[PDB]
């Protein structure tokens, strides 16, 4: 019964491959609602076609900034932001699926894949999901990361749906 997403990813536009991702509308319903829906595009708007900007290896892949694509954009279904729904879910390691912010309650459309375990953010970014296929995908963008979050490629979500 919960939602489960796919990405698309493309390198310099070359086909990479296929993340799936789990969304705990069980625990989070709103905020899985939101980027379930961004990835379908059914509002008019989402991330078919957008970039990863940022990704750090050994921390994390961020990505959402449809807008203006270097992370100081974005956009929520509900609106320019919305709050902080809970903070249930921790994050546990690799994989995990969480909210970007910039405050309190002001999540957008920007989220974080965790590949690496990130305690430090619990309490402070809303969990969300969790990847369920593609791990090795995921892992194959991090080495286009680097220390500063500068792509050496260009990492982009060529489609997304659900599944």
């Amino acid at each position: 019964v919960n939602p489960t997403v796919f990405f698309d990813i493309a390198v310099d536009g070359e086909p990479l491959g296929r993340v799936s991702f789990e969304l705990f509308a069980d625990k989070v319903p709103k905020t899985a609602e939101n980027f379930r829906a961004l990835s379908t595009g059914e509002k008019g708007f989402g991330y078919k076609g957008s970039c990863f900007h940022r990704i750090i290896p050994g921390f994390m892949c961020q990505g959402g900034d449809f807008t203006r694509h270097n992370g100081t954009g974005g956009k929520s279904i509900y609106g320019e932001k919305f709050e902080d729904e809970n903070f249930i879910l921790k994050h546990t390691g690799p994989g995990i699926l969480s909210m970007a912010n910039a405050g309190p309650n002001t999540n957008g459309s920007q989220f974080f894949i965790c590949t690496a375990k990130t305690e430090w953010l619990d309490g402070k970014h809303v969990v969300f999901g969790k990847v369920k296929e593609g791990m090795n995908i995921v892992e194959a963008m991090e080495r286009f990361g680097s220390r500063n979050g500068k792509t050496s490629k260009k990492i982009t979500i060529a489609d997304c749906g659900q599944l």
